[PDB]
């Protein structure tokens, strides 16, 4: 199973989403950044290394959020936190900061639509 890492950045008070812009079958829908773990790698240096080419910014990753994703290989999601740098879209056709009210309503990638329930309480 090739594992897949996925980072829940929370940044005074918000989540922040990335808006997918490839293949077309995910492109406009939403989900949390993050990639595939290269043999070798621990799980938190190939997330902190996506997040740095993804966004442009430096995170520390901790404790896992909600359960692994069966995509076929596995995906899993950490809470991650800013160390520097400000999040930009490199990869992405935009990113949002929402809080717990928007989580539901946005138009995610399948897969991660499993982690909104942990998303919600990771907010609230």
């Amino acid at each position: 199973k090739q594992i897949v890492v996925a980072g829940a950045l929370i940044s005074r008070g918000t989540l922040l989403v990335a808006q997918r812009d490839r293949p077309a079958e995910l492109a406009g829908l939403w989900e949390l950044p993050g990639g595939k773990v290269t043999p070798g790698e621990s799980d938190a240096d190939a997330l902190a290394r996506e997040l740095r080419e993804e966004l442009g910014v430096d995170v520390a990753v901790g404790e896992r959020l909600g359960a692994d994703v069966a995509l076929n290989m596995t995906l899993r999601a950490y809470r991650v936190t800013l160390r520097s740098g400000s999040p930009h879209p490199h990869d992405h056709r935009a990113l949002r900061w929402v809080g717990a009210d928007e989580i539901d309503g946005l138009a995610w990638v399948p897969a991660d639509r499993a982690w909104v329930p942990d998303l919600v309480a990771a907010l609230s």
